[PDB]
């Protein structure tokens, strides 16, 4: 008896009666699923075509993806739902909106060509068993009107948006785009403006005056599609596993990523709570919708002058609503939009509805006041079954050092340059040297690299950056192309040079890049 | 008792029942076979003549055919179903549309010159214990009419693409064309938009400028004739087991092949599951149709005025369709085009239509809610029956190596030259020394050319890739003139120069050649 | 009396009329100006924001603009006519849509926003002499609806392209985008598809794949977009007075750029020759337009009917063209779209419009038979008149040498590296150098700059490379700075190292960079 199966049991037992009474799930959101209780905290990923979406994801994994591929080309044609599977590999949409352990039964809704442009991609990785990472298809660019789509993308945004743990909203600098899709794409997503985190990508490839008028005209766009004049919270930088291109606003690029990244690091202890939280908004909603229905059946007269009587009561429904507030003490943003409410009235015969049922609002009443009192004390004693998302570093980060200290001035750290093999920065007589050392299988123990490379006589802290730099698969253990790397740093900095805070991809080695 | 097992008994024991009393067979696609369940994961491969089809299929396979020749002239004048026999040899098409264990039983209807025009080709690999692979004829640049041919090739491909697992479509740079026949067949492609991957071949024979530009008119063809505007991924190479001419574009050749090989590789794990796709997807499209009929029939009056209440529903029929959404929460995608219900309703008496019973549709939804459920678990249990389609190597991969390691720099390994007989690179003399090194049964072993050919003092590296190189049988072992072809390169080698990535048929052995 | 004269004589004198009175300018085309006739051959170019149109024409000129600036950003805020002006200056567009020798009276329809967003921008040059160029405001990428802006773009663009000698369409690789704008303008272009040339900017700085797959998108949309199937010409390159980013299609760049360039060039024979194009092109239009209000009258009854016979003329339209067509061997291609023809006759009274008046009709007939005839011989004597408008050099190409030949390999010619200043390659002591060599005005002569750097002994091929880089402001002498990067690079070739082919914006000096 865990408090997520607490929340789906009380929803199952007594939030269902009245959403199916009241066809709750024909106005605003139909019946929920187990599945929005049994799912793990969420990160959803949107943006246009070209964004980068996939290298995000990438680069927060710091592994590949069974199956999507990163491409500066639109790759992503379908969702990509990237989750902790015990074996790598994926599995496709309707067998993803089915399955018991997975958030997305209620996307059956939407079917076919969703459900076909809908993927899943499970692999092992300690990102994975604490979140789940829905990398949307890029948003079309190309003016396109909603019906030419196989499905609708602004419900599904909706949907999502209604569920998600946080939704990032990825714009790049090199092909600054503001789309009507995505326009009508965030009008789904309203109601949740608090979920949503622009990204502004790419930032490092312009130059000062470029990127500065690049974020002015993209948010000059963002003022008016938002409509709402409070500020939304922008992160401008490169989430980008190469070295920066242009460093004149690298500290601004460095301060918007740890504070993204720290962030998504507060989402652990917000997965159960969250859950609460829709909780609390869907029950709101539902009796509000509930006072709203059962005044409208009770001014349903019996059988004459039914048309009439409807015609002035989708006229008189404000002051009906002013009325409910009055007498039932409810406030006014649990209210639904009122023409929205309007044009669903119409839609629907009167006698059809049903009268007030006082047991289901009573009930719902003691449920906020007492089984929420009551799962108080379970979410505190849970508050730490999983608390360590994180955004981790990568293959080129100040933990990969491993048995290494980070920066320091001791004397058991040493020159900058004593010992190092000259010639044999080539790769073969690498190699010589590598076995001359005795690795095992191929690999060369962490131990072993230690006493070796600690007789260079440079500095341990620069010992350790060499370290970090050459191990790329983050094993704490170096192999052949690892090695060559780490004594190739070790030899440049015997010649005299800097080492780089990040290698770029020329230095990684051939079989180590994606 | 078999997943599929479990998906064809489902099917014939309660799809059936309403797709024969509302003639689903008669509107959308008639009564599914065994065959579509027993049946292996299929690639199906479309091109016009002279593309070269049967050069990709065995390139695939590292196989001739029982019954297909490759050749650059037209000589695919039948279908090809080339699949897993247990002896080498091939069955006709009357034969191939009836057998238990074949997918084609519903072929029959077309019959006659479809049937005489369509082949099976059987033989064991282990690509074929896999898939099946229907080679098409080239189709047709003439500008011919559609009543010409003895069978309708639009709704014979229409059929196929509703069962496909990967439907490619091959396009020559050499002689680049787009047909009406093959617009048109792409309209009976239709509705299966995911399982069509374009493929541009021999794309290394002609210069840049060239390929690029007829890459161009192809595709500005192509945007209009698919009429779809989101873009079909493209796989840009040469599938072609001999040595390349223009070496400008190797890089994105090899990619693009890669990819494609890939995404082939991917299916076997998509095999069951596809066919539940398919079902799911007749199964929503043949309620819907039920439903259509059944507000038809209601909508029937008893005896009179039966003219004028057929010609105004078939105008209303719409407005019918909304009501049925409305009143039934089933998706707008799920419902057939409009317009064709309309021509296919005049046909038909509107007094012979049966009622709405509620049985079926119960039954239906019970299926879609429980027994799918109930066959996950089988699904996640199977889904390690056959993982391993594979595009494979060929003649001279870097598996052909077989004992010797790919590339690597050891000591154990040797220098570029240093030991080859000399006037022994001619045939004659090569058999001297081939039967002084004892072989068994005109063959050396593996391990007696091991012994060697390590004296020849070369690196084990290009040793293996001499092993690659001439073992074209793939067997491990060396006959004479794969030991003369691999003892020609090492001779090769010792006066100096590369080694090909891959052997032209000029240096395969004429007895090796296709 | 010149043949632009003529044309615009007869015009005035016989083609107004009939415009005038079967109002020609309410359905088609206002009455023409004198602009028309006395402007001189025009290119005009549009693309969207940040494509680089500034840094376009500012490449063709090699001279920076009295009113436009280049910036990556979006400056352009307003049409820019850039023309032939006797002093460095700019006007504005109220007073260019009124100046008797600018192309733009008839401009004046539209008013307000557009004549306050479109300037004029004079200034002395060769090209000037030749051509004018009117920059467009970069088509916005922002989903915008035509009445937010304060004219009619499309129609402002239907009207230049009616008259323009050639319509450039700039699409960048880096901000790739195909907006709704930029299709509404080009379903404006419709009609005179000759004109439009689609180059791909910034081509250098993406990688191979990326150009090669943003040309595809591009073009997939393009496709579409066009609605024709008829390819049209691409010229892929980077028009960018800068080093090349990546080289790897250099060859494909070049070419490209040097196509255009001479399409461009072979405008200025051109250029009275479309004027007469589009005589002709609106006579046959203004006579066709003549037979079809001249039928529509005659079928007009007297007074009574009036209401029924219009309502069945506006239907009857189609045959009353085809009849037309018979009755007068008027080509089909001469008619305007039916439809349009439709919703524009709705709006006029049938009463009002003029019978058939055959003096004009064979007035005009016997202009396309006799007039042009008589003015051919002027034409062709005024061949000449102004024949080099060219797409010239720059500050850094093989015409800068002046007194220098290009490429050879004379003993007049001398080695790589005999003689040159040391340490003198900084700036003070090059300016010692300088002044020792006597200098006139603070600028050594050519002769002495000649005879000073052939003591080099340098072979006289470089040392023109060496002239054409430095000499940045192409007046065949050296200053105080072109100098000093003249003999920069001969210290860097002594050094060893080999010329740049255009020389980089750090590499030119500072006061000589924009």
């Amino acid at each position: 008896q865990t408090v997520t199966g607490g929340l789906r049991s009380l929803y199952q037992r007594k939030v269902l009666p009245l959403e199916e009474a009241y066809r709750f799930h024909e106005f605003h959101s139909p019946a929920l699923e187990d599945a929005d209780f049994e799912n793990k905290p969420m990160i959803l990923l949107v943006g246009q075509y070209s964004t980068g979406k996939t290298t995000f994801i990438r680069y927060l994994l710091e592994q590949d993806f069974p199956g999507m591929r990163i491409g500066p080309e639109p790759t992503t044609d379908s969702f990509i739902a990237v989750m902790y599977g015990e074996t790598e590999g994926s599995t496709p949409g309707n067998a993803l909106v089915v399955d018991p352990k997975k958030p997305f039964r209620k996307l059956s809704r939407f079917g076919n060509a969703f459900l076909n442009r809908f993927m899943c991609s499970q692999l092992p990785n300690q990102v994975l068993k604490s979140i789940s990472i829905i990398d949307s298809p890029g948003i079309l660019s190309g003016e396109k009107q909603r019906i030419s789509r196989g499905y609708d993308f602004c419900q599904v945004l909706q949907w999502f948006a209604e569920r998600v743990d946080r939704i990032i909203l990825l714009f790049d600098a090199h092909k600054l785009d503001i789309s009507d899709e995505f326009s009508e794409a965030i009008k789904a997503f309203r109601g949740q403006d608090d979920k949503i985190r622009v990204v502004l990508n790419k930032a490092d490839q312009v130059d000062t005056q470029q990127l500065m008028r690049v974020y002015g005209a993209l948010m000059w766009s963002l003022g008016k599609v938002i409509n709402t004049p409070e500020v939304l919270r922008v992160y401008i930088g490169s989430f980008w596993a190469q070295p920066l291109q242009n460093t004149d606003n690298r500290r601004l690029f460095e301060a918007e990523a740890q504070d993204l990244f720290r962030d998504i690091q507060s989402l652990p202890q917000k997965a159960a709570v969250r859950k609460l939280n829709d909780l609390i908004k869907r029950a709101r909603l539902a009796k509000v919708h509930a006072y709203i229905i059962s005044y409208l059946k009770k001014e349903m007269p019996n059988m004459f002058g039914k048309e009439n009587k409807k015609r002035e009561l989708i006229y008189r429904l404000p002051e009906i609503y002013v009325q409910l507030q009055r007498e039932y003490q409810i406030s006014a943003g649990d209210f639904p939009e009122v023409k929205a409410m309007q044009e669903q009235l119409e839609n629907y015969d009167f006698t059809k509805f049903h009268s007030l049922k006082p047991k289901l609002i009573e009930a719902v009443d003691n449920m906020l006041t007492n089984k929420i009192s009551s799962l108080m004390g379970l979410i505190s004693q849970e508050e730490m079954n999983m608390p360590t998302q994180m955004v981790q570093g990568g293959a080129f980060d100040g933990t990969t050092e491993g048995p290494f200290n980070q920066g320091y001035g001791e004397g058991a750290k040493e020159g900058a340059d004593e010992e190092e093999w000259v010639v044999a920065k080539d790769k073969p007589v690498y190699d010589e040297l590598f076995y001359t050392l005795s690795p095992i299988n191929g690999k060369i123990s962490g131990v072993n690299a230690k006493k070796e490379m600690v007789t260079s006589k440079l500095p341990n802290s620069v010992l350790g950056k060499i370290w970090k730099l050459a191990d790329c698969d983050c094993d704490g253990m170096l192999d052949e192309e690892e090695f060559a790397l780490a004594k190739h740093l070790i030899k440049i900095k015997l010649d005299g040079y800097e080492l780089p805070n990040s290698l770029p991809p020329h230095l990684v080695p051939p079989s180590h890049r994606k």
